[PDB]
């Protein structure tokens, strides 16, 4: 069985199979995954005009991100289902190739929209004060393009080629770093002469920022972080990789969305919190 | 078969089948469940603006819990009549693996946005007293997050390890008696201070949440709640645990919602009902 | 065949087949069906303020009576299609059981939400005078339970137990005369110190509301209505029964629903009819 | 092959197959026409405020025609590829009746929501001088059914029996007489007292409405317009079926309901083109 | 394999078949571009009163524009991935003839809204000088007509006659050539009386316009730009083509649709950049 440049899932799923609770979970988690997306959606658009007009493409840049995400999570819900089917003689689910291989990279060509989207939107809440906003924007949306690329071509190696996809995962990294850098930037300046209300949502905005964004190259690595024939090598690492994607898309996207709305909101001439 | 971590559907499923009056009801119940949530989607969104500006979150939190379930129980119909397939030799529907098995814990995660988001909404609708916001919605979220998760583990044990699954199951119930503890606090607090109409809500809304609440331990004991080899270790358990959930949906989440949403008018200080 | 308490579609499905006309008209009309449905949700929800603050609750509900019947007969327009199949050899369609028997309880569960809904929104538009609200609304929401649930077990026997079928049928009856009574009572309040054009209408929503309520235990009764072995126990019949439900949920839903809004815009204080 | 009463494309699909451009051309045109109609309903939503309230319920009747043409016009589309299926030994697309025969029926019953409402919705915008708004009502209701199910009857017919075929086309042909003689009058009427602007419109939807309307029986007749096998009875015939009905919905529907939007705007009494 | 009048794609399918990547790399830009339309869509809708009345008409053919690209994308990504299937023993995706074979003329067909509409949206934006809006309008949508409908017929002979395909191209480039000639005049006459930064914008728009809508007739030739036994006429050109077109999708429509918006925003009595 030659599965080529394929992600581990379907390796695991070729092999061994899956368990019950290993498949049950990973659709369950996929499906959590993008209900949130649906219902922040919801969310977001119901709540645009609780914060001042100049805030409000701030909710509408969430509401675009949650689409992006509610599309690819529901596809990508039932590419889990599709790809892994039920054997009757040993009761675990196998890589069913009718359905098509599994693959990551989905998410990665979606990221397009989510990672310029959600840098871009918090430039509409704070304002910078010795950054240059088109500069700020160009430099998020320049990394990020190059960041999720460089890692799109890495996955499709995370088996086929170890080398390669260290490599490319590396140099994404380097991109990934840039954005971190800015973003502490955008975030201390957007500090400067705001209520102390406001100061403590930044300080939550970045910790968030910082670590639900980490938990994306944590799922690049997932199966190789317990090294060769390591415990995650397996359908655990399958169920992790799957549960740290959904937290990030859950933290990076809406907690991050409620956050930068509860900001506008401080800053906002006629409301309140 | 071999069917592992399982729950009890599937072995019903597997040696008995299920009758057309099973199977058809199991389907129509599911279907009645998510006709229930889109329409209340469409209730809560349309209502929104009868009643006061500060207490609208509700309803918007009550549209949000709409979304998740709608999918959710939306998936789960269609689920249901994949994994159970008709012969026609002896007239029966019996287990179909290339459908996947049959899995309650699809609800369970997502109870990871409704239990949340409904304990959270009833804070923008009634006033504390004593005791702080931050702390009960903490309390909620924490307790919440634990009742899931481990209720989640115990039943996928349900028929393959009975220890495990009544373990789980107790572990669960602890949390669910602390966010017991904690709404009766949030109910009484609420009742301090507003009209005897106001109260009169809230004193259904606790009979509402207890009961209704309950309900959903006892879907997951549903097939051992006649013993070892009882009445509803059978088709007829099968019927009665999805008839119990999708009473208990309507009203955890819709009917609630609806005297959240009348408790607001009462509240609202220009609007009448 | 042994298909058990199985509606007599499946029968005749199952020995004559379906004629081309029999079975594209059957899915036709259902696909008629749900288009009006979801065209009439628009209506509703774009009218909702072409009437007086007190009366949109009542095109709120004609609109959730509207997601229920569209979400229906749009799952059974699938179910439908998937339930017969085209034999090249005789040229019918013949029941197919991998598509699962068709099953009219569908429709039935869904009632749970229509019937309660359809009656309780006159009383947002109406005003009673010797009766009370909450009694009126109990009666109604009891006895369209009871009516729904026990004709629901009556049609699993329609062709299996005649006896078991006519008994449910006729329990189910009385609640139906219950509700005629009810509302007869509810139309000839709601007259009372009304505008001449207000009164029109309402007499017109007492017609429908008798004709086409009247429909579904004619749909019930439809294959048997020309006796055994008659025209009507046929394709002929199976048609007949899905075009009556068709008329009856158009006429019960739409049509009432559209009549209720125009008596809400002559009582409308504000608007001209 | 048994194929009864059954629409000729299904006979031409069953012995010579559908080259790739016959086959592709077929499902792009079906999809052009929902895309058309939902991207109508859009438009016909966002621009309700537009004209004056008097003339916003036209908006909102052709937000309901959409609504019918995107539902059946989708479902057609995907009929369309479930019926047809390539054979690889000769390369071309042949009838799969596991997909259903074709029926062009599905268009027929849903024109019972577009007609009343297209006929109805002009009585919107113009005024009439002569002829009783409820009268010009009923006449375009009742001769549109009649000309609806007359013409259903016999489509089911035009391979089977050309005379049942060619007698209810006739039948139906008089009713539409009766439409086009009525539609005159209204247009006529409502040239009347308004604008040269308004006059010019209304002259355009006479001549579209005459057009696009009469394509509908030329649709109909289509395999035949050439004669006994003719150029047309054939994958070509099938290709400009399709095709015709596409240019006749869109015609029938959209432009149909953007000329009286405009017409709307003229008449209206602070708006300007 | 006798594949007549198709698209090269079922060619390389058929032989070589794809390799992971440029499967999984086809479905995933596919993906990528039905939801950036989705967002879009949202965006566009959410704005709408952000500029002045007389402007918001270009926001709602940008949102129609969204609706067909939607629609058109969604539908052409579940087209691919039915198209080709994995061969489990030489681990490649080989043609599917049951799924139907994959032809790009979808779009090709659905253009027949987007071009007309995107070109004329710019009308409501700029104002003309010398030349008629009506002219511009009519040229604007025959030539567009004409382009798309001559390039559709080429498109089907790209492998089975390349002088037919060569011929219908240098006829639909001809259409082309005109309406870009068209709309550098409606460029001009807009930069007229408008503030430099307005002027700015357009210069963007038709760079934009020129480079963006070139990549169509690029997609059209893409498997011919290296030749015969070219790099091109591979899964590598496969891949190209559709890259090609989404990177113009989302340009021509989306991209193109914000600076439209933001020119309007500028010349927007209230409001500013
Ligand atoms: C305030 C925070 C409190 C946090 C609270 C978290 C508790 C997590 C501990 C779980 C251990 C219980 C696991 C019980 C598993 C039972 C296994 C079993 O019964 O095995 C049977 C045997 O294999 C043949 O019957
Ligand atoms: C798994 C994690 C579950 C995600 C929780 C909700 C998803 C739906 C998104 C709705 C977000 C609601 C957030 C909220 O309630 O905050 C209100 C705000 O704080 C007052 O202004
Ligand atoms: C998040 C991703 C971060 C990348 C992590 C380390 C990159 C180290 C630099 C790349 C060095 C290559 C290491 C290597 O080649 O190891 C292959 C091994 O021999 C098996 O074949
Ligand atoms: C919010 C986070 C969600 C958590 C979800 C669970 C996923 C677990 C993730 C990482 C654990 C692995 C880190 C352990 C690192 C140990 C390194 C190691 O053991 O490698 C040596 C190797 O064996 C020599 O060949
Ligand atoms: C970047 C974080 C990487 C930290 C993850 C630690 C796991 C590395 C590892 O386990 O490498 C040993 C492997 O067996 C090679 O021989
Ligand atoms: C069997 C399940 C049946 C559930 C069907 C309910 C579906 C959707 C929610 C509809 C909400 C019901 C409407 C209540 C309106 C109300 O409570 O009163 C109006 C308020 O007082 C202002 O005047
Ligand atoms: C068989 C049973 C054995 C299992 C035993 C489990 C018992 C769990 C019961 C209550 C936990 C309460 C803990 C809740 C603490 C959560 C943290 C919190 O809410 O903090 C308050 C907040 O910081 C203020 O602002
Ligand atoms: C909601 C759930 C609440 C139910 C809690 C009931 C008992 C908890 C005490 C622990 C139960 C441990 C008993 C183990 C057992 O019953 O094992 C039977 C058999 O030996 C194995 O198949
Ligand atoms: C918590 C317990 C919930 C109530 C448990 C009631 C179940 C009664 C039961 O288990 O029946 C005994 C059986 O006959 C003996 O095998
Ligand atoms: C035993 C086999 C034959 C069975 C045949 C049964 C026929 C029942 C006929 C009518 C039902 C009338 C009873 C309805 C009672 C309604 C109860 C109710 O809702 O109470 C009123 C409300 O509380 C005030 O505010
Ligand atoms: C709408 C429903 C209206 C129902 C009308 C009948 C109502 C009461 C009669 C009770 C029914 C008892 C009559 C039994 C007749 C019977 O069973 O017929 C013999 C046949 O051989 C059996 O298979
Ligand atoms: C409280 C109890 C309420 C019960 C109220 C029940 C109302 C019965 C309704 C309709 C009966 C009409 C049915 C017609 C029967 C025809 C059977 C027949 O024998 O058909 C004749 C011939 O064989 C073929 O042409
Ligand atoms: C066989 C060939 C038959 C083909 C004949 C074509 C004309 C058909 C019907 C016209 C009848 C007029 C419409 C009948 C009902 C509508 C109506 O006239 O109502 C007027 C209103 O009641 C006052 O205000
Ligand atoms: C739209 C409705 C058209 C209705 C009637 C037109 C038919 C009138 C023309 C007479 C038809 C008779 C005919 O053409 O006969 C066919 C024969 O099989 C060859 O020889
Ligand atoms: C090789 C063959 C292809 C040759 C390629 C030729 C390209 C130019 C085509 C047509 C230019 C003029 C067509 C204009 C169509 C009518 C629209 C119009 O000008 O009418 C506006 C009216 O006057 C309201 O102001
Ligand atoms: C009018 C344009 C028609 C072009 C047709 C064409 O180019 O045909 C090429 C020929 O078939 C090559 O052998
Ligand atoms: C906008 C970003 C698009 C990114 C997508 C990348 C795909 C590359 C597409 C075209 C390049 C090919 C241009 C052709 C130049 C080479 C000409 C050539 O090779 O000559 C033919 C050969 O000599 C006779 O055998
Ligand atoms: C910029 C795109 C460059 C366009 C390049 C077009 C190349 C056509 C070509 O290379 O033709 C080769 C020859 O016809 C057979 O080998
Ligand atoms: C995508 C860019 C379009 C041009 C494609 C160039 C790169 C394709 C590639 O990665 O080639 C390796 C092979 O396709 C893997 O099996
Ligand atoms: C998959 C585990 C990785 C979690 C990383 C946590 C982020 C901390 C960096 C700040
Ligand atoms: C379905 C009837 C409900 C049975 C009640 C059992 C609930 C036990 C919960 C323990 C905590
Ligand atoms: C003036 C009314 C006539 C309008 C034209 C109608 C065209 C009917 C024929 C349908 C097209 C046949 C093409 C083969
Ligand atoms: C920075 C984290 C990267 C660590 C790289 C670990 C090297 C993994 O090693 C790989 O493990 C696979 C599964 O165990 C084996 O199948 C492969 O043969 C082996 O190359
Ligand atoms: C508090 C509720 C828990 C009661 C525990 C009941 C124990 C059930 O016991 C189980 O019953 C199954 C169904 O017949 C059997 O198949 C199993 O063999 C048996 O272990
Ligand atoms: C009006 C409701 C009461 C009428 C009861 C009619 C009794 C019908 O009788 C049934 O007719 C079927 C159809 O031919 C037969 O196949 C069954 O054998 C027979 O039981
Ligand atoms: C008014 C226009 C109607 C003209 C009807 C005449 C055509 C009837 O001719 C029919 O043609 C079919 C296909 O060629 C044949 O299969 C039939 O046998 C033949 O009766
Ligand atoms: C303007 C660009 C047009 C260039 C036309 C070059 C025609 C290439 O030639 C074609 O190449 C195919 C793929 O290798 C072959 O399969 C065909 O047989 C051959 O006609
Ligand atoms: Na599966
Ligand atoms: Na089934
Ligand atoms: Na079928
Ligand atoms: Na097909
Ligand atoms: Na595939």
């Amino acid at each position: 069985q030659e599965l080529g440049n394929a992600n581990f899932e379907n390796f695991i799923g070729a092999t061994e199979g899956f368990s019950e609770i290993a498949y049950q979970f990973t659709s369950h988690i996929l499906t959590l995954g993008y209900a949130v997306m649906l219902a922040g959606l919801l969310y977001f658009i119901l709540t645009i005009k609780n914060v001042d007009k100049k805030f409000q493409m701030s909710n509408i840049l969430s509401a675009v991100v949650m689409v992006s995400a509610f599309l690819l999570l529901y596809a990508q819900a039932q590419n889990w289902t599709s790809s892994f089917t039920f054997n009757e003689e040993v009761g675990r689910y196998f890589l069913d190739p009718s359905g098509d291989l599994f693959n990551n990279g989905y998410r990665y060509l979606n990221w397009l929209i989510d990672v310029p989207m959600l840098l871009f939107q918090i430039l509409f809440v704070v304002s910078l004060t010795t950054s240059k906003f088109s500069s700020v924007r160009n430099q998020f949306w320049f990394s990020g393009a190059m960041m999720i690329i460089t890692g799109y071509i890495g996955q499709f190696y995370e088996v086929s080629n170890l080398t390669a996809f260290l490599v490319w995962g590396a140099i994404s990294s380097a991109f990934f770093f840039h954005i971190l850098w800015v973003m502490k930037k955008v975030i201390n300046e957007g500090k400067e002469g705001i209520s102390p209300a406001g100061q403590k949502i930044l300080s939550n905005i970045w910790i968030l920022f910082l670590i639900s964004w980490t938990l994306y190259p944590g799922a690049y690595l997932m199966p190789y972080l317990t090294g060769v024939d390591g415990f995650l090598y397996s359908e655990d690492g399958v169920m992790a990789r799957q549960l740290v994607y959904t937290i990030a898309d859950v933290s990076s996207k809406v907690i991050y969305g409620v956050l930068l709305f509860n900001l506008a909101i401080t800053l906002s001439k006629n409301k309140e919190l």
